[PDB]
């Protein structure tokens, strides 16, 4: 149940959220503030209860975002799921199938971390800790994707013995119980996860990008590969004095998603934007596929929306790549039309 004020407003919240998620969230927060209701639990329960009616890509995006509120909402969202008595594979599959999963590594990482903590909390007798659940989760997703792909030669597919050898030392510095892994494998093999990811991520996205097909990406990639400092190689920004930083990902995450890290770009007018770089990696195919991609976004700072300057900088950076953008998607703060016009005006 919910406070009658939340119940009455369900339709209004759905329609506002679907048009612009920020407005739907803010409508929930306003009701909670006026009627003395704890907001994180309401947002979480709204996502579970109204799943049929909402833009699930936006639900998944909000839940997996980095700010305190998002994280607190996701903790409430996952804790409301019942994993007690569920097998590890059942719990993980049920959890993942709840979402349009995000196409950004840090976002998918927050979701897997959330499931890992909640599955362990509800089943301390099944897994040693949340880190072991995290390692198993990424393994299970990757193995399930490949085992259920009929185009992959049967000869390449990891066996139960192969899985045991693969997880040596991954259970709190030790090994997972043999019977636990035989069962894990049996459940992975029995059913495909049939995972659904968003087709595109918020902001500007360029799929199938390469050093061979793009001069801007060729140059950016050369800095990454030689581990040198990233210089202003952006043709739309050649009169701009930029400040460029590179944030390295955790090596584990990079291997499973192909996320090489984020280029943080700031101009002289307080504009801030991020380039998320993805390249095929050892364990990334189920997340990334076979090609490279870049995601460009205006940077949100100190829990506030990016400025108009940041939106312009994200469009300038995007238009600087030789390859035209494959998709333009609304951010939490800027409508798709605002990103498209800024891009179209520069490009």
């Amino acid at each position: 149940h919910h406070h009658p004020e939340i119940e009455k407003a369900q339709r209004e919240i759905i329609e506002a959220f679907n048009a612009k998620p920020k407005n739907g969230i803010n409508k929930i927060k306003e009701i909670c503030e006026q009627y003395k209701i704890s907001p994180n639990e309401e947002i979480a329960e709204f996502f579970h209860q109204q799943r049929k009616n909402l833009d699930l890509e936006a639900v998944g995006d909000y839940l997996s975002s980095p700010e305190a509120e998002n994280q607190q909402v996701l903790k409430a969202f996952t804790s409301q799921m019942n994993f007690n008595g569920q097998s590890f594979v059942e719990g993980l599959r049920t959890f993942l199938k709840t979402f349009k999963l995000p196409g950004e590594a840090q976002k998918i990482d927050r979701l897997v971390q959330s499931f890992s903590g909640a599955y362990f909390q509800q089943n301390p007798d099944v897994v040693s800790n949340a880190d072991a659940a995290y390692l198993l989760a990424f393994q299970t997703i990757m193995l399930n994707t490949d085992l259920h792909n009929p185009s992959i030669p049967e000869k390449n597919k990891m066996t139960v013995y192969g899985l045991k050898r693969n997880l040596r030392g991954g259970n709190n510095g030790g090994d997972f119980d043999a019977k636990f892994l035989e069962e894990l494998y049996s459940e992975i093999k029995a059913k495909p996860f049939e995972l659904n990811f968003v087709d595109s991520s918020p902001g500007y996205q360029i799929n199938n990008i390469s050093s061979q097909n793009d001069k801007t990406f060729k140059q950016l990639n050369q800095f990454l590969e030689e581990k040198r400092n990233i210089q202003n190689i952006f043709p739309k920004l050649q009169n701009n004095n930029l400040t460029i930083e590179f944030k390295n990902p955790k090596t584990f995450l990079s291997k499973f998603t192909g996320y090489k890290g984020s280029v943080i770009i700031k101009d002289e007018k307080s504009g801030a934007a991020e380039i998320q770089v993805y390249k095929p990696s050892i364990f990334s195919r189920w997340f990334l596929g076979e090609k490279s991609k870049i995601i460009i976004q205006p940077l949100r700072e100190e829990g506030r929306q990016p400025s108009e300057q940041s939106l312009k900088l994200a469009a300038q950076i995007t238009a600087s790549f030789e390859t035209k953008v494959t998709s333009i998607k609304a951010t939490y703060d800027y409508l798709k039309e605002d990103l498209k016009s800024q891009y179209d005006n520069i490009r």
